[PDB]
């Protein structure tokens, strides 16, 4: 029992697995060393862990391992990508392509990047959360040098074709940035086919370490950007600073057995996503945020409306989940939804170690709740005539 | 016996107390909670614990809890205080003043400062590492912002005086940076008297994880900084991103832990680096380059005169060194050392689980390997007449 997890796009824990190989690469009888030590074996053996590492991220999405960039984590990634090629590329233009609902490493970045004179058009999304390729194709001018849309959303796991905006941009000599932080290892990523020039990813939300990251950079077409991190021109110029060894085995550990687990695993997660979905869509009047069908498998957000949310997490207390609030969530409200139903609104997010124990425990406790409160609730006395 | 390991300056191990803490913060049994999680208790919980890490890392150094910004380690804390700092005040002034012998996070971060047009003047240092202060203060201007000099020199270990270039500093209305990623832990530090603005710090040069680390940010007199990584606006609006729990933790455990062993520790390699020195200073042509007294009492640099450097490392594969080479160490090179003396220079590190018995095999090795290279060496033969 307990606080049953379902919070799982918040952060996941660190495999078992991902843990015992990162602990080989701490103290002084393990691989302890700094990688950019050349001149003894400390450091060689310990470079030869990270290149492992390298290899091992690189295979899960396609990628050369070249291409990959170590960073301390996907918020860097994004920070690095988007003021990267936006500071690199300005001279063909300063307008920059992206949608509202991108996570806030992405929006704060193009904010900032506004103030130092960069143009931003934060498109709109639909009300299920997709985006009008018509909209972004009338974005885009002969000055847009950079469009940066994610796979999938964190908070209410809508998936983008990533693959035609990829397509569109290629045409018009556009870079294309996707935040993959909520889709690595859950969505097939082969960069080989797919024309992203720039992807970001991170440890801790495929059960990785938290504190760790990388950031994809396409070597063909060749693709660069400024680095933001200075010291050293490590990364191959592209973001300096000491190697975290035990964080970059553990992230390369973590993408191994994505790739390895993946299919069983989302097809695992679909079936206990709709389970929850089919206990609770019936419930009077609740809605729910997305799509469930080509959505992400394991995020499930939903509103119930006529009930305040003020007290509905309250209600929710043996359920760890999120409402996106701050002010209520802004993904929500950029898709049409009106505070008070933004402020009811729940994100189930499941993983590895959800069970249909716990979502048919889940289903019967929402019922119940969104039951009391809309009883001793002023609001849903309105509702009922 | 095997390798041993003298290079504690590049890099070092993870205490085992350290490690033992950190692996209570990663899997599903341990606090893997998001801190950032407000709605739950695997956030809560995940929360108590940063807060009681930033107060440990803030009793080290005589902080406020809430003046310690966590970064991904020092080469950010150093790129986050400097550019930070330079662009939030930029509209006073455009000139700051570093040293020639600062660490590239510092050195590369205001090169990358120098094209976006801010003005740097680079202090040479004396024949013995020290800046001289009267050099500084004439290089004082009205329109200076920012003064950045470390503590103690990764290469030579030389200390300088950084209470006093505070003082300076603060009299003049200028702001003052220092990288103590070598000091802290190892030289005493107290900022309640200290006049220091920013400092960074990191986590493995004190036994603590790679890819973690902090910076001091003066709360009074207020100190402020431009963030360089947006993204919520986390750590009070100045470091966006994921807090890294178990990252987190490691550190504070390893600030709680020179808290307390530092005066013992600190005499202890003073000894052995005495007991390094003193074997060795007799041999021929060997020069010292920092400073016996004053310098770091863990870090030995030495150049062994009319040997060529290519066959020293190898002579000296049974210990695991420095020469500080990418091309000659730059700290060298800036004391003065002409490029052959640089390249035969070694920088000896010293560490919690160094002992008298590597020392004194060390001090043998160097010895029989300097006569065996000189025995064969035509650059001695011309020094010997
Ligand atoms: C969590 C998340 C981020 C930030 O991840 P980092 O590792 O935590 O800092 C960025 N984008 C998305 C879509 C996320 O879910
Ligand atoms: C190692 C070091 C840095 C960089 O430290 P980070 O944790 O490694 O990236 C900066 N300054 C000094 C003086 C150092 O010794």
């Amino acid at each position: 029992k307990l606080p049953i997890y379902l919070d799982y796009s918040a952060t996941t824990p660190v495999d078992p697995r991902v843990a015992e190989k990162m602990m080989q690469f701490m103290t002084m009888d393990g691989t302890f060393g700094n990688p950019a030590s050349r001149s003894h074996r400390f450091g060689w053996q310990a470079e030869e862990a990270v290149d492992i590492a390298r290899n091992q991220i690189a295979d899960l999405v396609g990628a050369d391992p070249r291409e990959i960039v170590f960073t301390s984590g996907a918020t860097e990634s994004d920070n690095l990508a988007i003021k990267g090629a936006a500071n690199f590329y300005q001279k063909k233009g300063k307008h920059i392509i992206t949608s509202k609902t991108e996570h806030k490493a992405v929006l704060d970045t193009c904010r900032q990047l506004e103030r130092e004179g960069f143009e931003v058009t934060y498109l709109a999304p639909q009300r299920n959360g997709i985006i009008d390729l018509k909209e972004l194709e009338a974005a885009m001018r002969d000055d847009t040098i950079l469009v940066s849309i994610m796979h999938v959303n964190n908070e209410i796991g809508v998936v983008q074709d990533i693959a035609a905006i990829g397509e569109m941009c290629r045409a018009r000599g556009i870079i294309y940035h996707v935040d993959a932080t909520q889709s690595v290892g859950k969505l097939p990523i082969d960069l080989s086919q797919l024309k992203v020039d720039l992807m970001s990813f991170s440890g801790h939300k495929i059960y990785g370490p938290k504190g760790i990251g990388a950031l994809y950079v396409r070597r063909k077409p060749r693709v660069r950007i400024e680095a933001q991190m200075h010291g050293g021109g490590h990364e191959r110029g592209m973001r300096s600073g000491t190697l975290p060894v035990h964080q970059i085995v553990g992230m390369g550990e973590a993408y191994r057995i994505a790739k390895e687990e993946m299919a069983t695993e989302m097809e695992r997660l679909r079936g206990l996503r709709n389970r929850l979905w089919n206990g609770i869509k019936d419930i009077e009047e609740v809605y729910l945020n997305g799509d469930l069908e080509h959505g992400a498998p394991n995020i499930l957000n939903v509103s119930f409306n006529y009930v305040e949310g003020e007290s509905l997490i309250m209600a929710l207390k043996d359920l760890a989940v999120s409402s996106g609030s701050a002010e209520p969530s802004y993904v929500l409200r950029a898709l049409g939804l009106n505070d008070e139903l933004a402020h009811s609104s729940i994100r189930f997010s499941l993983g590895r170690f959800t069970t249909e124990e716990e979502i048919d425990y889940t289903i019967e406790l929402v019922r119940k709740s969104i039951g009391r409160l809309r009883d001793l609730s002023p609001l849903w006395e309105m509702y009922k005539q």
